[PDB]
């Protein structure tokens, strides 16, 4: 049914812009990835059967967890496409067909968990990947999906062109760990200021690449504000249930991770926007200007923290 799935002509024009809400379509999510592949890549990059087999098992491969869900990985790859739309002939065709399925299959078996829960309690995941555990597992999922029968979207490439796809895709994946992020912000940030950065520099390129993939998974604070506080509701959803296993084990979670703390969610997002989120956008408008809208969504939401603190 996704083969013959075709587009609504009123959701062409309003998927090219960055604050497209994807919420009201779940039905049409698959079909949406097909056409932003086919509007980015064109409409024979992929094998059209095996695209759509690829994408219902990425799909499966999402647990029903709050928020790191299907509904993420294509909100996250949406992102992707109006980035790639925006500054499309920076980018190589390979690397808009890897960071495309990259950002789709990022939380891929994503449990709920942060990367601390399962090194401090010896999760089996924590012991074969050290650091940015669950970002290694989830490139290790898509690798197994690609592994499959009639999956494999990137089997009419050559051997050279293979290897070098799933290594775009790996940095990606591993990109989305956000602590790997704060130094990558300032390093660009430092490129930038000082002149020296460099798009021919494939070092300066993984980096670019890094922090776009952070601007798209944090997406969710560049929607329209009443999208914003209704995903924020999904985040900590998660959280809290983190932080209650934790209290079962005897151990006070982070106030982020504790419900009886949910007091503190406006400083904490104020705080999360001036410290993480702000500092994300304003680097890549810097570095890729037509990304502005994201930033001056981001702004928005963060006035609106503001006017939700002050009791207005
Ligand atoms: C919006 C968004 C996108 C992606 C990821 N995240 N992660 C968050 C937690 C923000 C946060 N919330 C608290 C907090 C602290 C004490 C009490 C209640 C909340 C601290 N921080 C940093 N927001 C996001
Ligand atoms: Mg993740
Ligand atoms: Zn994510």
């Amino acid at each position: 049914g996704l083969m013959q799935f075709t587009l609504p002509v009123r959701l062409c024009k309003e998927i090219e812009l960055f604050h497209f809400d994807i919420g009201p379509f779940e039905n049409m999510w698959p079909g949406i990835f097909v056409y932003m592949v086919h509007r980015s890549c064109g409409t024979s990059c992929f094998e059209l059967e095996k695209l759509c087999r690829f994408i219902m098992s990425v799909k499966k491969n999402y647990r029903r967890v709050p928020y790191h869900n299907w509904k993420h990985a294509v909100t996250v790859a949406h992102c992707m496409y109006a980035i790639l739309q925006n500054n499309h002939t920076l980018f190589t065709d390979l690397e808009r067909k890897g960071l495309l399925i990259a950002c789709l299959c990022h939380d891929l078996d994503h449990r709920g968990f942060s990367n601390s829960y399962l090194q401090k309690f010896d999760h089996p995941l924590a012991a074969l990947y050290s650091t940015s555990t669950m970002e290694q597992h989830h490139f290790s999922q898509t690798v197994s999906i690609l592994q499959l029968e009639g999956h494999n979207i990137f089997s009419t490439l050559s051997s050279s062109e293979y290897e070098q796809v799933l290594e775009i895709i790996r940095k990606a994946i591993i990109a989305t760990d956000l602590a790997l992020y704060f130094g990558n912000r300032k390093q660009l940030e430092e490129m930038y200021q000082t002149g020296s950065l460099n798009l021919n520099n494939q070092s300066h390129r993984d980096r670019v690449i890094g922090l776009m993939m952070t601007a798209c998974d944090l997406c969710s604070v560049t929607k329209l504000w009443p999208v914003t506080k209704l995903t924020a509701n999904d985040i900590y959803a998660e959280f809290w249930a983190e932080g209650d296993e934790m209290k079962k084990l005897g151990i006070q979670p982070i106030p982020m991770m504790d419900r009886d703390k949910k007091d503190e969610v406006p400083q904490g997002q104020l705080g999360f926007y001036n410290a993480v989120a702000i500092p994300c956008y304003t680097t890549l408008t810097q570095i890729l200007p037509p990304t502005e809208p994201l930033l001056k969504a981001c702004r928005d939401n963060l006035s609106q923290w503001e006017k939700v603190i002050r009791g207005e």
